[PDB]
């Protein structure tokens, strides 16, 4: 299951323009259907819990496993990082922007999410 074109195909299906910025990992919560687009791919990845307030750094682990990677701590200390900057105000595109700015996450995360997700990650959307 491609959570992530899942939800592109069902909430930017009129939008390719959007799902190539998603594709490129350029876009920020003040586009809109960004932070609804992101909540729906994180929370079917069993990522996003509180509908997009919290996150669940043991699943992310868990899909990481079979790319060989195991940065749980780290996971748990950029996600914790997160929370204190964005408080009650975060979602989903501020967690995702956090694992992709820290050199502790961002190459791991990327290519869980390229290898795990390619079947929207691949597409030609640009």
């Amino acid at each position: 299951v491609s959570h992530f074109k899942n939800c592109a195909d069902k909430q930017l299906s009129d939008d390719k323009p959007l799902q190539c910025k998603i594709r490129n990992l350029q876009v920020d919560g003040n586009m809109p259907k960004v932070k609804e687009y992101m909540n729906c791919a994180f929370e079917s990845s069993g990522w996003a819990k509180d509908g997009g307030k919290k996150l669940d750094t043991s699943k992310v682990a868990q899909d990481m496993v079979p790319y060989g990677f195991n940065i749980k701590t780290e996971l748990d200390e950029v996600t914790k990082e997160c929370e204190t900057e964005f408080g009650a105000e975060i979602s989903s595109i501020d967690y995702l922007a956090c694992l992709l700015i820290d050199e502790k996450t961002k190459t791991q995360f990327k290519t869980m999410l390229m290898m795990k997700e390619a079947d929207f990650f691949k597409q030609n959307l640009c």
